[PDB]
């Protein structure tokens, strides 16, 4: 039988068509069929178009569904892929301008170990909703289906999902391919190497590195103390050998990796310049105004040209995917884009996103390396049963099977760095099912930013009265 | 029976051991050493002790020295009340603090405001918990370390984790039970209560009364009586509107000194402290609420002082008549009064090192408040933590209560893990002499505005002429 897989979100294409590509790359799930649902039907239309042409230009027999409805994505699925943000960019906006009208510089979001702009976890109650939404919705049409986490928050959410809804849930991130950067920059054979992570989303380190059966901290150690002088971004997000990095590497024991060196303490973030000392000129990281623009930009302009190349497809129906940069022009943005539909028509290479190749490895027993966001069932020493962490595991026809982790991760990345940011992921998920606002006053209370209790009462109350929080507003009354 | 107490110079400390040592048929025959650098302060309480011994004819030889060797050996209970450096110390440090933009000073953190209660630039004091720990091993493995100096916490967990001796940490804040028995009107033999948590960090876990909840009766007070509350001192705040509002949130009510022990929330500058504990101290932890209590410090080192040279002076006279020999002299006949007023208050004191030897010794068991390893007793933190916890104390030690119900997740969860985490942070700094982890603390600390303002007020407390080793210590 076609295994079904529907993807929530699935107007986000660069991400769609990573998946439906590996699909179509993938013969034990080729006659799949794919549901790709959202609530913007342009963007639906543009990604249905797009992956379409892909599948006839490639020859594969995948078949599509077109839905804004959840109950149809949902159910006979076997996967439930959920990559959708509730509200958008505009709202994440709307409320990072109330937080700073209020003294919260980026927002009352961003928090000591999670400033990630998009990583919401006490203002989106609309978001956290939905993932409940979705879970409760497979509960009672598709109980034997996975639920896929693609979404931020991933930690938050996760941990929400699979604490109160009995279905199977996994959260998955890109976040780990930090590791390939450092190995690239030692001049170290990937395959050469041994290594493991762990901590939870957004929150990681590298808690093995070895190569040719050695410890290979040294080598970083050498690299640190003879080129890192020379160290310099190539956008807001290439962090990962920054000051701010090797600054947490020499205090942790090990180095934090991928979105976990933007998630440092407020001392790395107190202003602009401070940003731009720790996280490289001109920007100051990807979580500045400055950064954090520069990206909105790029997302916008990926989504302009998928309109465009949708729009030629329908008017031009003897174009071929790879006849790519004869109808885009040439500047940074089309380029990109070119590469990035090169790579997804290249039959023998995927994407590297892990959704499909989980698919197959569960389906198909083509067993593989994961790093999955999973209930931690005392995986990680020191952390309760019940939180969700990202771990590696083998995954196969049997299941996730998680790997001890091994050296253990030191103690003062448990102590200092991860227990702190789980205490706010709990204060996020009390507030969410409690509806107790005291809750988030309490996180604001603490919050070094704050100066007075009408500071608090304000924003709280700003927050609130916004249009698409009417429900949360009536969840936190008292 | 030898009893060693070190830092006896501590006045009503020592006194109220005294009188209770006295009023102790199963300890008569015991020896007390007392212990001090400070010579005079030392003289003048074993002068006063030896002197009220004789009025009340209890059998007890009293001894002094300035040498931490003697009085460890040959001891079976050794009471540690010093406190290194003394408030001098403190106040220097806390001038700095301030100088560098940390209100209060760089020890003041969320969750530990007690102005005494340094856990980071008071090295000297955590390096003598283990000096004293490590000789009574050597010297007297079988005696019992009994911490009544600050920091309890910081230092048991430290004195435990590292020497294998008997420790046990003792303080009096869990009395805030009563005040709120009492200002509830309820019969005290009636009510069932337990607390739990860490020192100056414990909670009202239980509270019944003839066998049903209790707290209903609290909620009737706050409603109806709260708004005509007034503390009577600066320290008198169980029924604060900061103790009200901690209870609102966690759950159950904070006790004693863990009321002091909130977050920067109620402590933000005097006026906000006024708040939220009252006029017109602002609680025990502001400049004027502390200074309040310095000045009882000193009044009552003065008034020992005073009066044991009385007794020098007037030899065949007893205690009780040396006013009789004062003559005209008022201000001389009232400094006697208030001393026994130390030895023999109203009210009893409370103090529980005695009567725990008593129980240790001649089985006369009894319900206590202490602070020991927690090996599971509190769920959620670890085994090897020392938490403050009730237990029955008798001839075969000390047998932890079950604690029931559970102290609220909330607690656990937004409480004590930060107040433990911070805990963490100053025995690892003191363990490992990485000057990082306190360099991290303040980081964190809402009062740091930058870097250098962390590397000079740092620089400036280890550059102070007691601290040389604590330099050292801290040094590469
Ligand atoms: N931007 C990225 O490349 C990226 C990478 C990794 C993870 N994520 C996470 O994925 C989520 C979305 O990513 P994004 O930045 O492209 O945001 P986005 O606003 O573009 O959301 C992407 C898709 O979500 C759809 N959507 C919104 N509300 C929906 C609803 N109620 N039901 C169904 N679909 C809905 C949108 O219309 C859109 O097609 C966020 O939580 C983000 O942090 C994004
Ligand atoms: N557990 C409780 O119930 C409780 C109650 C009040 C105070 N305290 C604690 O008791 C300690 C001292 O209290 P205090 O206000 O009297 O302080 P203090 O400094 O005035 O007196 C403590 C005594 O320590 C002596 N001392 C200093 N260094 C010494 C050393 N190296 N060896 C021996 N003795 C030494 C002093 O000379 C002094 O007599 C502090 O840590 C304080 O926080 C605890
Ligand atoms: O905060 C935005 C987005 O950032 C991260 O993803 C980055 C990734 O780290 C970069 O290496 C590059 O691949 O672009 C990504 C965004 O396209 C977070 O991992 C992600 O969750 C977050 O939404
Ligand atoms: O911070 C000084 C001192 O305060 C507390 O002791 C109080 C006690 O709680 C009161 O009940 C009353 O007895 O006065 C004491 C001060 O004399 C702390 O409990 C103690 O540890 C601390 O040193």
């Amino acid at each position: 039988p076609s295994v079904k897989i529907g993807i929530i979100g699935a107007g986000s294409a660069v991400f769609s068509l990573r998946l439906v590509s590996d699909l179509c790359k993938t013969p034990g799930l080729s006659g799949s069929t794919v549901t790709l649902m959202d609530i913007d039907e342009e963007r639906l239309d543009a990604i249905l178009t797009i992956a379409k042409k892909y599948v006839e230009e490639v020859g594969a027999d995948l078949k599509f569904e077109k839905t804004m409805n959840l109950d149809d994505v949902i159910i006979d699925a076997d996967f439930v892929i959920n990559t959708a943000m509730v509200g958008g960019h505009t709202y994440l906006e709307k409320v990072r301008q109330i937080g700073e009208k209020y003294g919260y510089y980026r927002g009352i979001d961003a928090q000591e170990f999670n400033m990630v702009s998009d990583y919401y976890t006490f203002s989106n109650y609309n978001q956290l909703k939905y993932f409940v939404d979705i879970a409760r919705k497979i509960e009672k049409l598709s109980p034997k289906a996975w639920y896929l986490q693609a979404a931020n928050p991933i930690f938050e959410g996760t941990t929400l999902v699979t604490r109160t809804v009995p279905i199977k849930a996994v959260g998955f991130c890109h976040g780990h391919y930090g590791v390939m950067e450092i190995v690239e920059k030692l001049g170290l054979e990937e395959e050469k190497v041994d290594w493991q992570v762990a901590g939870v989303n957004h929150g990681i380190w590298l808690n093995r590195f070895r190569y040719n059966g050695g410890n290979a901290y040294p080598l970083l150690d050498k690299w640190i103390e003879e080129k890192s002088k020379d160290w310099k971004p190539e956008n807001p997000f290439n962090d990962q050998l920054s000051p701010a990095a090797i600054d947490m590497y020499r205090f942790y024991g090990v180095m934090p990796i991928g979105d976990t060196v933007r998630n440092s303490s407020w001392r790395y973030h107190r202003d602009l310049e401070t940003k731009k000392k720790w996280y490289g000129e001109p920007w100051g990281g990807a979580d500045s105004e400055i950064g954090w623009k520069w990206y909105q930009d790029t997302l916008g302009k990926v989504t302009e040209i998928t309109k465009k190349v949708a729009k030629f497809i329908k008017e031009n129906p003897s174009v071929r995917l790879s006849d790519l940069g004869s109808v885009l022009g040439k500047d940074l943005s089309e380029k990109q884009f070119v590469l990035e539909v090169e790579k997804i028509l290249d039959p023998e290479r995927k994407s590297g996103e892990q959704h499909i190749p989980f698919i197959d490895a569960l389906l198909n027993d083509n067993k593989a390396r994961f790093v999955v966001n999973i209930p931690n069932k005392g995986i990680i020493h020191g952390i309760d049963d019940d939180v969700v962490v990202e771990v590696p595991a083998l995954v196969d026809k049997n299941g996730i099977h998680p790997e001890k982790i091994e050296p253990p991760l030191p103690d003062r990345v448990v102590k200092y760095y991860l227990r702190p940011r789980i205490m706010r992921m709990e204060m996020a998920l009390e507030a969410f099912l409690t509806g107790d606002i005291r809750i988030i006053k309490e996180l604001l209370y603490r919050d070094p930013r704050t100066k007075s209790d009408e500071q608090v009462e304000k924003v709280i109350e700003e927050i609130l009265a916004l249009p698409e929080n009417e429900e949360m507003r009536k969840h936190y009354l008292k």
